[PDB]
Parts: C-alpha cells; sequence; structure tokens
C-alpha cells in the first residue's frame, strides 16, 4: 500500500474567513497519516506543546491534539504523528539535545511519554538541518536510540511500537553535510523528502517551487534542484525507495517581475505581492491561485519541469494543481517510490470554495488519494 501522509499545521486556524482551517475540515481517507506541525522542546530537552491551544484548556476547548486525534473515530485506518522541529524551531536546540547519550535520552523519553499521553502513533523529527560531522553522527545516534526506545516501550506495554520518521532535506549540499544515509535508513519507518522550495522569493531568480525535473530554461548549476534528482539522490545514497515519500506542495511561490514583458522561467524579480489569506510575501495558497485564474491570469504549462505557472500583470507564480499532481502520481508509481506526502492540508482548496470548483473537496490532495490510494474524495 502507498503511504499518503499529510501535514496539519496548528496555526492555520488563525487565518481569516475561507482560509481558516481546523481539524474538522479533514475528510476520511484523504490521508493515511497526519503529521502534526509542530511539537516543541524546552531548554532542558523535554518536550511540550508549541501552541497552548494544542492542549485542552478554558479558552481553546478540547485543544488541537484531541481534535486531530478524534479524526481517527471516523477514519479508522488513519495514523497520526507529532512532528518536532520545523523551520522556526531552528538548529541550536537540536544541536544541544543531540549532543550526548544523556541529552538525547531526556528528549527521547519525554517525547515517547508525550505522544502516548496525547494519542499519537509516531514521532517525526524535522531538524532543519543537521550540519557537520558532529551533527551527522549525533543525528544517526538520535534516530537509532529513538527507535530502540520505541521498541522498548512497545515490549514493556504490549502496544504496537511508535513510528519514527523525519522530514529531510532535498538539496545535495545539505544532504551531504548532515545525513549519513546508510546509517539512518535502518531506523526510519519512512522519510518525508522535502522535494519543494527549490526556487523562491528569497532570491531574484524566477523558477519553480517543485519542478519534477530540471529545465534548460534555468541555469545548469541548479540541475539537481528538482523532485526527481532529490529522490534519486536519497535512493543512491542508501535509502530504499519504499521509504522515500515524495513531497507535494499545495502552496506556490511567486515574484514581482523586474520586467512584466519578460515572463520566461529564468527571468528575474523580487517577492510577489502578499496574498490576502496567507499574508506571507512570496507564497500563496492553491485557493488563492484559482481565483487569480478566474480573474484572468494566464496559465502556462512547463513541459520540461512538468508544473504550471501563471502570470497576472507583473506577478509570476509557480504553483501546483490537479494536473501537476496527476503527473507526479504517475511518476511515484512508475519509479517505485513509497508514496507522497503533502505540505499542507490547509493550502489545498479544502472546502471547495474556489469560484471554479466542481465541488471537489481537496482538488489537489484528492489526486493522491485516488491515484495512490484508490480513494474517491467526495464533493461538498
Ligand atoms: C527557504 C525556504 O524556507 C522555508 C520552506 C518551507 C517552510 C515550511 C513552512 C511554512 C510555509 C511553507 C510554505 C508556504 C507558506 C509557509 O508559511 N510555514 N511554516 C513552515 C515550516 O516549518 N516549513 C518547513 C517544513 C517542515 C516540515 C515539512 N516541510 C517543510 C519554511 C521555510
Amino acid at each position: 500500500s502507498y503511504i499518503r501522509p499529510c501535514y496539519f499545521t496548528n496555526w492555520a486556524q488563525y487565518r481569516q474567513g475561507r482560509a481558516k482551517f481546523v481539524p474538522e475540515d479533514y475528510t476520511p481517507g484523504l490521508c493515511t497519516h497526519i503529521l502534526f506541525a509542530f511539537g516543541w522542546m524546552n531548554a532542558d530537552y523535554t518536550v511540550r506543546a508549541y501552541d497552548p491551544a494544542d492542549l485542552p484548556n478554558d479558552w481553546a476547548g478540547e485543544g488541537m491534539y484531541r481534535r486531530v486525534n478524534k479524526l481517527k473515530v471516523t477514519d479508522t485506518q488513519l495514523k497520526t504523528l507529532l512532528s518536532f522541529g520545523g523551520w522556526s524551531f531552528g538548529t541550536a536546540l537540536f544541536q544541544g539535545m543531540a549532543a550526548s547519550s544523556a541529552s538525547r535520552k531526556v528528549f527521547i523519553d519525554s517525547a515517547i511519554t508525550f505522544v502516548r499521553t496525547w494519542g499519537f502513533d509516531g514521532i517525526d523529527i524535522d531538524w532543519e538541518y543537521p550540519s557537520g560531522a558532529t551533527d551527522m553522527a549525533n543525528y544517526v545516534a538520535l534516530v537509532k536510540e529513538l527507535k530502540a526506545a520505541c521498541e522498548s516501550e512497545a515490549g514493556s506495554t504490549g502496544k504496537d511500537r511508535l513510528l519514527v520518521t523525519a522530514a529531510v532535506a532535498a538539496g545535495p549540499a545539505t544532504i551531504d553535510a548532515g545525513y549519513d544515509i546508510p546509517n539512518l535508513a535502518p531506523n526510519f519507518d519512512f522519510i518525508l523528502l522535502m522535494s519543494y522550495d527549490f526556487f523562491g522569493a528569497w532570491a531574484s531568480l524566477v523558477g519553480f517551487n517543485s519542478p519534477l525535473y530540471a529545465t534548460a530554461e534555468l541555469p545548469a548549476e541548479w540541475n539537481g534542484w528538482n523532485v526527481d534528482s532529490s529522490a534519486r539522490y536519497w535512493n543512491q545514497k542508501g535509502m530504499p525507495k519504499e521509504k522515500i515519500i515524495v513531497g507535494m506542495p499545495t502552496y506556490g511561490r511567486g515574484w514581482t517581475l523586474n520586467n512584466a514583458s519578460a515572463i520566461n522561467p529564468g527571468t528575474s524579480g523580487s517577492p510577489a505581492k502578499i496574498t490576502q489569506y496567507v499574508q506571507e510575501a512570496g507564497v500563496g495558497a492553491y485557493f488563492e491561485f484559482c481565483e487569480m485564474l478566474a480573474n484572468g491570469a494566464t496559465r502556462y504549462w512547463d513541459s520540461q519541469s512538468q508544473v504550471p505557472y501563471l502570470v497576472q500583470g507583473n506577478q509570476w507564480w509557480s504553483y501546483d494543481d490537479e494536473e501537476s499532481f496527476a503527473n507526479k502520481m504517475a511518476y511515484v508509481k512508475r519509479e517505485g517510490y513509497g508514496g507522497a506526502f503533502v505540505w499542507t492540508l490547509d493550502f489545498d482548496d479544502f472546502n471547495a470554495g474556489c469560484s471554479n470548483s466542481n465541488g471537489q473537496l481537496y482538488p489537489l490532495i484528492s489526486v493522491i488519494a485516488k491515484e495512490l490510494g484508490g480513494v474517491i474524495i467526495p464533493k461538498k
């Protein structure tokens, strides 16, 4: 069976209007696993909730942990994992936590207790990123000792052991500097390959967020910065294909063009205008792009990289859609990878609110559910 994870983000509930996303917007069968972004860590390496609203309390109610895990009542095949780390979390705390057997044990024991208390079936590590020989060996030890402690807890209690996964870098330099892949593979149930964010508004080069392959439209120095190169790289370095879960974005990345008459991939720009709901310069959600198209933006298909882009005046957006998801699912099956995961549930048109919707909940993620899972996600 293909593995079909999806990231839930606990901050999407703070978006306005049609963009507000809560666990009850999930629909059964959409994912095989939900990864909860994010759990947090104290200075002493014990774990805690990132957002006080994750926990049951007077002002939040049941809390996001309980609301996500309640989804298993109506989706009995669903498993959940708590993801520790992420971009904002940074590296310093991971570097300290991973430094010794004793420091790792504090975190490991605390994380196992915490996920059992709050009803998760696994621990996902999103350290961005281990870097250098010290981090590399400490990360190997962390994942090995975490799996071992999960095996020990399972034998002690008689329960199925917690899963151990990680969201991992896709760029060759970052992979080389931080990941000892042959010594990591035995101890992961699977990895979430972050095969996206290859080009973006941190730089002036206009390119694709998640091109499936390279294009000669972009400079040759970036020929490894695409989904297929990153998946091949992990496999060649020793990760079995069945453990490589290909990353799928439901957001896009965009630029304000330096010259509105120069619209080719490989042109130059600054960040796109901030979008209404995401409120982050240079990114936007699928349910924003659908309205841009309805409002007259011109859509192009890049045949080498196998992803769309759109142009609206001086705004140029790389994004993903049903068509690019479908071709990427054909790729996953043809190349034998273990599945595909989504960042995020909340950037798809989760409520079928797009003006051009045919009623389909989750038009993008539904492609994964159908092509990899045989699941037909309903219309609203
Ligand atoms: C130079 C690229 O810089 C970044 C690329 C990606 C992220 C993503 C993200 C977003 C976000 C991503 C896309 C659009 C809008 C958003 O707010 N918001 N919080 C997080 C977070 O922690 N991320 C990391 C992550 C972790 C696990 C699995 N995949 C990704 C952050 C920075």
